[PDB]
């Protein structure tokens, strides 16, 4: 016998006994055996097995079988399809790469967007803004000591606050240390009492985050500390410590943690690595090569070793034309070097298209997928809440 | 009785009783109680209850029932599965996220673009132009007065017209304020016929638009009836509210309210607020950064407390860097200040290319924004009319 | 009686009587009515009216009736779906906006594409490149003059072929007048054939790229002719005709009109003016707004009336303030003008970011334009020929 | 009869018999025909022709003999479509071109993609890296001192290492010719062992990879030759010869053939030439126009031939401004060479505008073939393999 129709959900598909065969395992193929009557349920007078799933899909399904391969339906979403082909006890790894990209993707953006009675109020009145009526208070002067530090960092570099007067040397103002001062005792407590108050000590130490907190106050008590006799190293040690302040502007990343921007952005940032490889390759080849042309250009007609063909061009060697190469494929145009020569005009014409047209090749993929996932961020956000609604096993 | 066939349309659906009875409340839940053949029409011969909606749809809406997910088919327009989902009593808030974002795409920028006998005569002379055979002629007028107001304000800056002749002092010449005096009579014409004949004069005033017009005729006045003795004190007053004539040049927003382009663009804007907000913070992180990176990489090799290190570099200190990060970032490049050691070219390069991937995220949400706005708008104003041309209630 | 079932190609589609004349005039409004046996062919045993047509989208046509709103299929052709509503009477400017941009996507580009016995003879050796042997030889020849012209005009503006010698002026060298001499000969020959042997002499006249053919030719021979005595103005009418030499680059589009490419850009400008009148609105209101807040932001601190606040700023003005905004902008940057002072700083910051997003808002439309037409030309010159093979009328 | 049913699947779709016979020497056509109930099978009792294929596509195989006019269903993929019309007989070209490009997207990507009994063992140590267990270290052996030379070659056109002692001369180091020396050991070692235990030598001369390699040994070996006496002509030839030392840095293309991306560039590259010629047409047309008219703009209000018109200006003559239409269309902004008039601001104002659109147009063309090559090559190689799995013959 080769009539075995299907009736799924009111359409009554049929096709020859044979081509069930053909995917041993499966469903179809089970129900195809002389020996399933019983297994699935069918009246006898139509002759047809019925089945309670969408018609829709189910012929896509079934020309599986017809043709050999296995490709998704556009008319409808991935995860449908997805649920169906599981009901019927297909793998999803035998669809054809002309319709895989589309169907892998809003499930792998989702799996990338999921990735002593005192202790717990204790540890909740920080790292949680919003958890009571108090941890706000807490992250904002935490928030506004972070602000006063970075500001302050960024004035002790300047010339007004750093006097010349150890003949005359630059010597800080003060105010600027006593800000600091005050910030760091904010600081220091806000420490002690997380790491105090928290369990599982060894991951709070592999937070990443709290070894910003503590060495961003460790120099200002190594200064407090270190600022006696023996000038001859405690000057240096001083000198080449005081770079370690520009992990002061680091705590700003334990505070935009709960943005969701920036989370997408660093989802983004670990979901296109490859992208980026593939930016910085194109951009070495690009510079090495339009470098040694431009180098080669600005020389026509002169003389190979004379010191005066270097003399009328700011390509001097291929090492400073790197900069030059990368400051005009990105459209920046500095001017502090550029070509004086018909054919070095003509180099960097096609220099600045090659830049953009390599520039603009990768970028897209990293945009799109940005987009994809603060698109679904945004709605997973719109939607507050909702209850199963379904009461399932009928 | 398990057999529950429907149907819609023609098409013959067919499931099991128990299905139906997932989603309480719901018109087919109501159908599979027994208490349901006088609700609906049905012939007892076929045992088949009829409906008269969209068959294709109708299978989407009962794998709701089947697998318990909504989704929402890709063949059709939104507004179709909202009609018909709303027929067959099923919130649309139950629509997953994986294709909610494009199922609301079109109503919510619908809704966005929707957001004394002689009164009536006089207000309808101003207020629009395209009203009368008259307006128009005025709306010209208001035109060229405005535009000749914005030239003569920005003369009023040249040099040409401010020679030196209070010993020696810049005397702006008087044909410029003889202009002016003409623009003001007209404006202060038009805003007193405004005024006078116009209703709820409160939100008259809080139009917004109306005190650009007042503030921008309230300094001529203001000059004119303050240039007495006491000079101590009125050049001073004169000198500070000279600078109130910069609100001339926003009179123009009150004559591109009519362009379509400029409302598009005002509704872009205001349903884009938080990638602006996005796009700020990544610039402010990104300019942190760079800036302080620069400073520290421009040197390199050098003595801490020296000033020598500060002299053979723009990036004096780290706030200056600000300025050259944000022009980095934008492929601007005036060239002001560039870096002049390798480290500081590898962090350029690292600006530039970062700066790049930062501004084209989000932007090209704004730019999708606009451009579904836009496209909405000028389809809406093809179309001239259409009467209903469907006589309903058959 | 209600129950007036439609066989659509084999699905029986099924409704209420009283929704066909929900729209009277159509084709289904007819078949209702009671005496419509004999205007449509049906089986009275099945009872039901066969049509020919396609099952698919009739469900969409119907639906129509149902609800009273008309949506084209997003699974279909545009084309198909117009065929179909034309063979059912229904007039497609019924479409709703929200699915009528794609709907009218082909055929706009499509109708945009789509816009004495030696006379043909002679009149096919020009004017057509490939009609002959002998017209690709001479389109040749003309392009090889072209191109000699072009290079001659370039040249004739160096300094090189400007020697100074009316007491010393500026000759210029004599072969460049020679090359002009034979180039000029050639042209002349080609205009005098093309216009003798020519139909309609008006459209010839009106044809836009002959008037620059013959103006390209004109001064040659008014200079040639015009090299007399009465230097007074014989000297001054030449230097202000020698200008009319611009023109001689305007032949090559005579000669691009071949190339699909450019056919496809004449095409997408001219259907892209309203992109353009917005985009150069924006940067107007863009340019005024910066210039002056630029201005304004330069002198905070300052005498109002004080010629010292006008002397470390570069911008003395708000009209020169135009040519800053314009190139910040568009992220050029030469560098001839940037702001020195923080809030300068700060402005200039706004306005590159205002510049990026206002210029890409509008500019994607032209570009998706672009597209569309550079695919559809590519597709149509890709598929050789193809006779109608379909036999019709049944 | 005209009553043909025809059972697809499941579906009964029926149409008259003369609308088959519209396309003949199709499969359908065939069927139609009085004499094809033995030809194809199908049940006397319900008149019906059986086919065991898709029934959805058959609606539009279906209306291609309806209408007359062929499309491709936008809710399958284009595969699945083309499988289908080939099983019943109708040729591809016959599509219309409204659905070509898409119908068309993923064969030609697919296709472009697609483009002595030791000799097989010491062939494959080299010309494969991951093929053994030694191969890979001989890769990186060849990668180091490939880096090696580049880094040297780079090196040898500085100024530390080419003191001036041939009276004074330029006389670089000797370490950077022992580095290379070694370089070129290993590299003749490796070239010798390739050409002698390889085929078909003919082959192995036409890869275009082992000239490089040839060459870039060549220079060292006749400079080490050539080093004798008669300097006059042994000197110049040397000099000249030095400049071949370009062709050391493209051995690295011989090793980034393996890396994905740049074999998905480089099929990106051989795929849109015509949009690279389109672009370069674009340019050199807008170049020419803009240097013109910044020439005209920058002398209004000028002596034609006076020597002061060219004094305040840096558009001398038309030539040089190409450069300045080229840098400013590109939005690069060297700063170089500006304009310093208002009209020579509005048509550098133009020229950045039209640059930013011109090189927008077909940009995205390469950029959306870019992005299909990169994803079908990142899906191809993300699915490991797969059986047929599918037992075919039923
Ligand atoms: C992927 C790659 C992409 C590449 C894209 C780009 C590809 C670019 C491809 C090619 C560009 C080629 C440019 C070559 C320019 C040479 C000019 C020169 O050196 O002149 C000097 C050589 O002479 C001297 O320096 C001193 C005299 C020695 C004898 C010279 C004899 C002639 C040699 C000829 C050897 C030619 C062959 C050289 C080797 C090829 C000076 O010559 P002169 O006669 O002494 O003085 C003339 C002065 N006059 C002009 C005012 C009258
Ligand atoms: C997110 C973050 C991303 C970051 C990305 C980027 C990451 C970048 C990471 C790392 C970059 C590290 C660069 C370090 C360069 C130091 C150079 C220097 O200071 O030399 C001076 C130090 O000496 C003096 O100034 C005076 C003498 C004092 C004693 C010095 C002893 C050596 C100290 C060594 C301390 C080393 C450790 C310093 C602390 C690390 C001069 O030395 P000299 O011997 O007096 O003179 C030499 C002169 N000669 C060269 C001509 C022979
Ligand atoms: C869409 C729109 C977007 C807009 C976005 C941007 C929005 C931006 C919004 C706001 C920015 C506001 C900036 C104001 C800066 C004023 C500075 C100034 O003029 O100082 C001078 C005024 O004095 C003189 O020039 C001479 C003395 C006359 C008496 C002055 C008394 C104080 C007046 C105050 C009037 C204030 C109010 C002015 C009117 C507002 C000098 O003062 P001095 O005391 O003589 O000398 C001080 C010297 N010292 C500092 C070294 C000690
Ligand atoms: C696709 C294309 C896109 C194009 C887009 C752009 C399109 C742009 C379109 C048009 C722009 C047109 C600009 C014209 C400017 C001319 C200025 C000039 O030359 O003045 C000089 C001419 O005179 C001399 O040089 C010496 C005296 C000779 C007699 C002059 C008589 C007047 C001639 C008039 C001939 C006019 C017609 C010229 C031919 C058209 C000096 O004149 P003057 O009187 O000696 O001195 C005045 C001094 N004063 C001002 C201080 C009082
Ligand atoms: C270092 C030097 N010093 C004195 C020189 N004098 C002189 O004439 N040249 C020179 C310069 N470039 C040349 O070719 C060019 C041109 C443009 C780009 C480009 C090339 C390469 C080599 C193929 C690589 O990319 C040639 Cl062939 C020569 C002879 C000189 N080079
Ligand atoms: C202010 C100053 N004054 C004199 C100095 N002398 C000297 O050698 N340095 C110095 C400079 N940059 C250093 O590191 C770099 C390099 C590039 C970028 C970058 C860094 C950080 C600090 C990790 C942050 O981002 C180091 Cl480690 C040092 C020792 C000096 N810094
Ligand atoms: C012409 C002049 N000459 C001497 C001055 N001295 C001085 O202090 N100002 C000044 C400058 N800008 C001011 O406001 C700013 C700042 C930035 C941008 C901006 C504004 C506006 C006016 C709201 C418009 O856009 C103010 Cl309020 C003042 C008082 C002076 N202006
Ligand atoms: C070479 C020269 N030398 C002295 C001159 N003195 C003077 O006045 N001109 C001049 C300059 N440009 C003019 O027109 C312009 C303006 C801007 C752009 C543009 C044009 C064209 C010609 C239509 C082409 O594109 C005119 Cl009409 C004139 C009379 C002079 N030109
Ligand atoms: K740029
Ligand atoms: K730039
Ligand atoms: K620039
Ligand atoms: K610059
Ligand atoms: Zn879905
Ligand atoms: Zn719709
Ligand atoms: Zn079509
Ligand atoms: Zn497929």
């Amino acid at each position: 016998s080769e009539r075995i129709v299907i009736n799924v959900g009111g359409t009554r598909h049929q096709t020859y006994r044979s081509t069930l065969r053909t995917l041993p395992g499966t469903r179809l193929a089970w129900l195809a055996e002389p020996d399933a009557h019983s297994h699935f349920d069918y009246d006898p007078r139509a002759d047809e097995f019925f089945f309670d799933r969408h018609p829709g899909v189910f012929a896509h399904i079934l020309n599986y079988y017809r043709t050999g391969k296995l490709h998704c339906p556009a008319d409808v979403c991935g995860p449908l399809y997805e649920e169906e082909l599981a009901f019927w006890g297909i793998d999803e790894t035998d669809v054809e790469p002309c319709c895989w990209m589309t169907y892998r993707q809003h499930r792998d953006a989702e799996e990338a967007l999921d990735s002593r009675r005192w202790q717990p109020r204790i540890w909740a009145l920080f790292e949680d803004p919003y958890s009571s009526r108090y941890a706000r208070y807490v992250a904002f002067a935490s928030l506004f000591f972070i602000l006063v530090s970075i500001t302050t960092f960024c004035l002790e570099t300047h010339e007004r606050f750093n006097p010349i007067v150890y003949y005359r040397e630059a010597e800080t103002e003060a105010f600027l240390t006593y800000i600091e001062g005050v910030c760091v005792v904010w600081f220091t407590f806000e420490f002690l009492m997380r790491v105090i108050f928290c369990p599982n000590k060894v991951e709070f130490i592999k937070n990443s985050l709290n070894i910003i907190d503590f060495v961003a106050i460790l120099p200002f008590y190594l200064e407090v500390g270190l600022s006696g006799l023996s000038s001859k190293a405690a000057k240096d040690v001083l000198g080449f410590l005081r770079v370690v302040r520009f992990v002061r502007i680091l705590r700003i990343f334990k505070l935009t943690r709960h943005f969701v921007g920036l989370r997408v952005l660093g989802h983004t940032l670990r979901a296109s690595t490859n992208e980026f490889l593939l930016l910085i390759i194109f951009l070495a080849l690009g510079v090495l090569i339009f470098a040694t042309m431009i180098y080669y250009a600005e020389r026509i007609g002169a003389q190979p070793n004379d010191p005066s063909a270097s003399e009328h061009t700011h390509f001097k060697n291929i090492p400073i034309g790197f900069w030059w190469a990368v400051v005009t494929m990105t459209t920046l145009g500095y001017g502090d070097m550029y070509p004086q020569t018909w054919s070095g005009m003509l180099v960097g014409a096609l220099c600045a298209l090659a830049g953009v047209l390599t520039i603009a090749m990768p970028v897209p993929v990293i945009v799109n997928n940005f987009g994809m996932y603060y698109s679904l961020a945004m709605a997973k956000q719109k939607l507050p809440k909702k209850k199963k609604k379904h009461i399932p096993r009928p």
